């Protein structure tokens, strides 16, 4: 089952997708609606993202979450929450940013740039493989407005190399020697 909070998660995001950046910023919602004080939403979310964090660490084997609240505030990245009983549940986020890159092309060369980066990428396990993956992704394309072979992919797992493959064909890559993974036709957009 998926993630369920101390909270009312459908009163705190009416969307079923919830794009926040660093100012963590509370959903607008409509007049019938009473609120919490802005500042306890806030701390709603900033958990939210925390334990976000903290699964996809669990999901991924890390040791140490790569995604939290305090993260978020330091840096500029965006994420996509995908949401879900009275409570409501969240059911998983993926988040992006732009990152300055020292990439190589088919030559062996490295080029300085700065292109849109996958940097953290979780669906809950009792619902992956349902389609929720590429629900999340496609909005997150069409947001911020960019191509899947623009992108650059952080320590990408053996789960997303396959979901990107079947969804975009990103199928190609050109070998790099950071972390991350570029798509044939990276390099034709720049
Ligand atoms: C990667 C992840 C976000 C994919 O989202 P998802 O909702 O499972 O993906 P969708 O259901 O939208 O798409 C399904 C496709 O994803 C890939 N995929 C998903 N789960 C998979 C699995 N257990 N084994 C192999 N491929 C898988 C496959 O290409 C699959 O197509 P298929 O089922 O027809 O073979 C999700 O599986 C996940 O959270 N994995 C663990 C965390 C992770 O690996 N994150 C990325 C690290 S950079
Ligand atoms: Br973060």
């Amino acid at each position: 089952g998926s993630m369920e909070f101390p909270f009312d998660v459908d009163a705190l995001f009416p969307e079923r997708i919830t794009v926040l950046d660093q100012h963590l910023r509370p959903p607008a919602r409509r007049p019938g609606t009473t609120t919490p004080a802005r500042v306890d939403l806030q701390q709603q979310i900033m958990t939210i993202i925390d334990e976000l964090g903290k699964a996809s660490a669990k999901a991924q084997n890390l040791s140490a979450p790569i995604t939290s609240a305090s993260r978020m505030q330091s840096n500029r990245h965006v994420v996509y929450i995908l949401k879900d009983a009275g409570k409501g549940a969240i059911i998983g986020f993926i988040k992006v940013g732009y990152k300055k890159l020292f990439v190589l092309d088919d030559r062996e060369a490295h080029n300085e740039v700065e292109p849109l980066c996958i940097l953290d990428f979780y669906i809950h396990e009792s619902v992956q493989r349902h389609g929720h993956g590429r629900e999340l992704f496609q909005y997150m394309l069409q947001k911020e407005r960019v191509e899947p072979h623009q992108l650059a992919i952080d320590r990408p797992s053996q789960k997303l190399l396959k979901f990107l493959n079947k969804h975009y064909n990103l199928e190609t890559t050109v070998p790099q020697v950071n972390n991350f993974v570029i798509f044939e036709g990276f390099f034709a957009h720049q």
